[PDB]
């Protein structure tokens, strides 16, 4: 048994924390999937829907469903509580856009519903390893799916973050970056931006409209860093000097306090518009940034600076969304 305990609070606007109810949260709230709950390997967060990953790859889901995001019906506006998500076969890695969801099945296959489909219909990714790792990233209005060395992606490519030459979209995947002796780790992605870490914790490529003072030369010389993005803003977790450098326009506080820490960082992790901050002590959280709708706490005032949001025994996975905040012990 031993389920997952998940916490919820934030943008609730469309019943995307699965409370059953449509208020905005500034405290932490208990989010059971179902009755007895489930043990939750992956959060993916939508713009106004949330997907939850289960270890035995069937999903869950609840939030808007106006644009197909969960169920197949066009009737169906809303999902109002954690709602089981029909998947073709056992998922292995699920991420989100703005009204889309995709999906990884233990096939390989990679499977897209929302943004007026409302049946998960395959998305077809030039691939020939079929059996190494497949992994997907989404942000907005772009996703990207990483196998090995290989890194596809599809969707908009305004600020010409896809590929080379400026476009406006498109809808079949095409190699964005291929390394290159080197495995892919992940990749952080941006509101129109894109960053492709390798394993090595190096950074390998990014794409159109980075944000100011991110300059690509002078870090990519940079060893074992953690890239996290955030619509409009870099972050890197820096373990050595413990604090996170962060790169962009921030005019409601993304910028990470410059101030020096108190408790080693043990997870840095990111929403659309806002951070969150995990260090060890007992485990604390903290939250900065954008939070209007109370994704970082009490405090809807977007001010500077880091403040409390829960405090646990052991050490929680914390998954970033459209003003929400997830916590997972």
């Amino acid at each position: 048994g031993a389920m997952s305990c998940v916490y919820a609070f934030g943008s609730n606007g469309q019943r995307q924390l699965g409370l059953g109810h449509d208020e905005d949260m500034d405290t932490p709230q208990r989010s059971v999937p179902g009755d007895d709950g489930a043990i939750v390997r992956k959060i993916a967060c939508g713009g106004n829907h949330s997907v939850m990953l289960t270890n035995d790859g069937n999903l869950v889901g609840c939030g808007d469903n106006r644009r197909g995001e969960l169920d197949s019906a066009q009737a169906l506006r809303q999902v109002h509580d954690w709602r089981p998500v029909e998947v073709p076969a056992p998922v292995v890695d699920v991420a989100c856009g703005w009204d889309t969801t995709v999906i990884v099945d233990a096939d390989g296959r990679v499977w897209q519903r929302g943004g007026g489909c409302y049946e998960f219909t395959q998305q077809h990714v030039p691939l020939n390893s079929n059996d190494e790792r497949i992994a997907v990233y989404g942000c907005f209005q772009n996703f990207v799916v990483v196998q090995g060395t290989r890194v596809y992606g599809w969707g908009s490519n305004t600020k010409c973050q896809l590929q080379e030459p400026k476009s406006r979209s498109l809808k079949e995947p095409v190699l964005v970056y291929d390394t290159g002796s080197v495995a892919v780790d992940y990749v952080a992605m941006g509101k129109d931006f894109m960053v492709i870490v390798d394993e090595g914790g190096r950074i390998v490529h990014a794409s159109g409209r980075l944000p100011t003072g991110f300059e690509l030369k002078q870090q990519q010389k940079r060893h074992n860093l953690v890239v996290l993005c955030m619509w409009t803003s870099i972050h890197l977790w820096n373990a050595r000097l413990n604090t996170v450098e962060s790169f962009g326009r921030g005019t409601h506080s993304q910028l990470f306090p410059q101030e020096r820490l108190d408790f080693p960082i043990v997870g840095v992790a990111t929403g659309s518009e806002h951070g969150i901050l995990t260090t060890a002590n007992c485990y604390n959280v903290y939250c900065w940034g954008w939070g209007e709708h109370g994704n970082c706490g009490p405090q809807k005032g977007s001010q500077p600076g880091l403040q409390l949001v829960g405090q646990y025994s052991g050490k929680p996975r914390v998954f970033g969304g459209c003003a929400t905040t997830w916590i997972v012990l």
